[PDB]
């Protein structure tokens, strides 16, 4: 069931912040091992003298990177008088959340119709305000309100080239890299308490429940009207002989925090043979591949959806797949994206749900525990 | 004149050794923009709770990327039953650091054949301690004085594999990029005041004058009893028409630190192709190409050692070349390491000063500040 109940309306997700020490490296990192092109800036050279902030794309997909100068340099600033082009930055917000977490999630924004009122709504709604609407060059609405931890959710509306203030950077500096990722597909946070944040969330949203999980984790999903926009939230599950890899993450977080970007591809084979060939080269390395046991059985789940010529390719490139009773799903993991063992990317793509592609056809991949532990079984014999 | 006053005993540069904020992203992006290979790790897989420290190398030339974990992780250790592997490692030290000065250069070290007498001595001549001697593991001593800023001078002696602690890289995660860089040749300090810095070094080193330089700076190098760990310092010259150079440094990075590292290639040339075909995926920006008058002018100056066919590769690669009574040197410098204005690094390669090569052949490039200014106005025309 779907009850439509969003309290405003909501487009589709617009881009995803990191706070950084050093937005420069990770951003050439992250290009590099994502296939994402330099898109737009807003530093020192653009009259910034706040953070630096750079904006990789990918189809739809927006990474931005943003890190603090020295606040000697704005000392004299004041808000009314600011040159930072994100009105909610702070140097000591951002300091802190670094040296809390180390690199991770900040914001995760969502283009709305309007930003003043999603957020006068969500308020109203109970949600914590964070930075309350701020309109940019008469032209974009920007506000945010508590998501999890310290994570933010960001509202943002255009009239109507990022944001004002951003420039599109020179074309010897954006290589015209394209690996096939195409837009977020979901976004998931790791929480101590599920039933509390989905309380909250769902409270100041009207975002109504997608899916539901209850090894070593519970989980639910909370949906946009048009289910496009996808929050899922974890929490650890206490008790079980292995560890829960969710307590884990709040261990190294230090708290509750973005887990992990599911990044839709338009051709995940190609996405992926593309970033392996990068892993030992500045790029990103993929968590262990299933056992061959894995895609052995894979023909007997989906054989009907996958020839066997697409499901060698799968084993060759490490890719999960699963199924529901609507749509067929394929992923993988990466290992962290930094220091710390937090926060990690997946790429999906979903087959099936044609009417456009209806949004989270074929799940989330939950199946997958089940079959990888049977896999695993199998394969040590 | 060399009057060989080393204090203690001196042998080549070891190793330098950036504090992060992620020292993941950051050492990749070094590996794939200079062409280093992972060589070894220190950090949650191998027992270290404390920090996370990768090091890269190329030939002999070794990078070392710290960054520190949550200090909840470590929070029941103390000294003596730390996890760290380099034990001067302290978590406010090193946040502190970052959040004053941006991704930078912690410590230079060089390998003395006893870092206990190398420290007793330096301090007993007005070295400010700031890390003690430790023997790791009856193995390797380690041991740092403070240098300028928050830059330490770091001294390593070994009985006899960077360090204890350290593994070495699995293989797979170990690509074996080389673009051609095979040691350090220098390591150059911004201060604001030159005679207190080089008294204060020299002072306790024994470290003699190599070179000297009096636009919008003054310089001068010091240099071990073989010339082979060389130190240039510039203080900046306030006053002139343009703002220096070395003040928009000491402004942007909070006071005095390390400005370049100028890095040895076997082959300027390859180097040079691999970096800049690097630049836009991930990899270096360089400086803007001196003006074809420059490349002119070059034949002139160097027509005797370089072909016109070698000049020609100078002028597609953007390489400046400088000559003293003794050597001819090929430069060439990047863009800013990171957000900040700060530091960059340096391609060099020397000609000449055969008997090995002796140290600092060639100078250290000042004739190119006129050479470049004239090509400046010849081009202009
Ligand atoms: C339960 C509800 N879920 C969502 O809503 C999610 O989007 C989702 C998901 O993507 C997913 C699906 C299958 C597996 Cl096997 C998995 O773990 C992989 C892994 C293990 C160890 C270290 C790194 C990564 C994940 Cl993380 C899942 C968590
Ligand atoms: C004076 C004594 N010196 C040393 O001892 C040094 O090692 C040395 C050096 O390497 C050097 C040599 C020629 C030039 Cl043109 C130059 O500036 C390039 C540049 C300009 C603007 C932004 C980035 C980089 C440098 Cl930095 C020099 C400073
Ligand atoms: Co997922
Ligand atoms: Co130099």
């Amino acid at each position: 069931k779907n009850p439509k109940s969003d309290k405003f309306k909501v487009k589709r997700f617009h881009h995803i912040e990191f706070w950084c020490g050093d937005a420069t490296n990770v951003a050439r990192r992250f290009s590099w091992g994502l296939g994402m092109r330099f898109s737009a800036k807003s530093d020192l050279s653009t009259g910034n003298m706040v953070h630096a902030s750079y904006l990789l794309t990918s189809g739809d997909l927006r990474f931005l990177f943003t890190a603090p100068y020295s606040p000697s340099l704005s000392a004299g600033e004041i808000k009314p008088t600011t040159t930072a082009s994100i009105p909610s930055f702070d140097h000591g917000s951002c300091r802190s959340f670094f040296s809390s977490h180390g690199l991770g999630v900040r914001a995760v924004a969502i283009e709305v119709e309007d930003a003043e009122s999603a957020f006068s709504i969500s308020v109203a709604n109970g949600a914590i305000p964070s930075s309350p609407p701020i309109v940019l060059n008469e032209a974009v609405t920007i506000a945010e309100v508590k998501l999890y931890g310290d994570v933010v959710l960001r509202y943002v509306s255009y009239k109507a080239e990022f944001l004002p203030g951003f420039e599109r950077v020179e074309d010897a500096s954006s290589f015209p890299l394209d690996y096939g990722i195409r837009r977020l597909d979901h976004a998931v946070g790791n929480v101590p308490e599920l039933g509390p944040a989905l309380t909250y969330v769902a409270g100041f949203t009207g975002f109504h429940q997608f899916a539901e999980f209850t090894s070593g984790l519970n989980s639910a999903v909370l949906a946009s009207n048009d289910e496009m926009v996808l929050l899922p939230i974890n929490e650890p599950v206490h008790g079980t002989k292995r560890k829960s890899q969710i307590q884990t993450y709040l261990e190294h977080n230090e708290g509750a925090g973005l887990q992990h970007l599911a990044l839709m591809s338009e051709d995940i084979f190609r996405t992926l043979r593309e970033m392996r060939k990068r892993s030992s080269i500045g790029g990103f390395d993929f968590m262990p591949s299933p056992p061959p046991t894995y895609y052995q059985n894979l023909k007997k789940r989906v054989g009907d959806v996958l020839s066997d010529d697409q499901i060698k390719e799968c084993e060759e490139l490490g890719i999960l797949v699963d199924r529901d009773d609507q749509g067929t799903l394929l992923q993988i993991f990466t290992k962290p994206l930094g220091d710390r063992p937090t926060i990690f990317i997946e790429i999906i793509q979903r087959v099936g749900c044609m009417m456009y592609q209806s949004g989270g056809c074929g799940g989330f991949g939950k199946g997958n525990f089940s079959e990888l532990f049977k896999s695993i079984e199998e394969y040590e014999k």
